[PDB]
Parts: structure tokens; C-alpha cells; sequence
């Protein structure tokens, strides 16, 4: 009876390394989901990641997505070793990693990457 939302958040495909390159090389702090098919926790945080990109965290951190098989080479440079992970980036370089499908973390983490 108030208002209807309008969704703002963006998840994104990342689809090629030099794409990675591109979005994780700013100064502007983006967040990888690392994911895959097979992986059954994913599908629980998943959905968290995706409403978390809708708050206005996802104005200020870039959300995206990196399917671990599709994107070895990608995956083999960051080193993921569980899946999910969440790993933050600023200015090409790793700054935090949440593991797994930990919502409380992975929202801590969002909040202080934010600021």
C-alpha cells in the first residue's frame, strides 16, 4: 500500500579473464561469487548473494559471478579452494574471502567492504 520496489542490483557474468581483469583492477571494490553446477551449497547462498547485490551496498560494490569450470583460468589464478567462495577485490589485488554458505559472514563482509 506504500510502494513496489524497483530492483537497482546487477549480477553479473564474469565471462572471459580479461574481463576479470578489467572489473576487479579499480579502485571501485567488487565481489565474486565462485560457483558451479555440482556445488549444493551454492544454491543456498546463491539466492542471498543476488539480494544482497539489490541493497545499496550494490551501489558502491560491484556483485558478480565466475562458474569455476568454465573460468580455470581465472579460478587458478585467485586459487579458490572450497566452494562457494566470496573473494573481494580492489585494484587487482585479493583483499577479504568469505567461504561457504555463510550468510552472516558473507553479509559482514559486504557491509565492511562497503563503507
Amino acid at each position: 500500500h506504500h510502494h513496489h520496489l524497483v530492483p537497482r542490483g546487477s549480477v553479473q557474468v564474469i565471462s572471459s579473464y580479461d574481463q576479470f581483469k578489467q572489473v576487479t583492477g579499480g579502485d571501485k571494490v567488487v565481489v565474486i561469487d565462485f560457483w558451479a553446477t555440482w556445488c549444493g551449497p551454492c544454491k543456498m547462498i546463491g539466492p542471498v548473494f543476488e539480494k544482497i547485490s539489490d541493497t545499496p551496498a550494490g551501489d558502491k560494490v560491484g556483485f558478480y559471478k565466475v562458474d569455476v569450470d568454465e573460468q580455470s583460468q581465472i579460478a587458478q589464478e585467485v586459487g579458490i579452494r572450497a566452494m562457494p567462495t566470496f573473494v573481494f577485490f580492489k585494484n587487482g589485488q585479493k583483499i577479504d574471502t568469505v567461504v561457504g554458505a555463510d550468510p552472516s559472514k558473507l553479509q559482514a563482509a559486504i557491509t565492511q567492504h562497503s563503507a
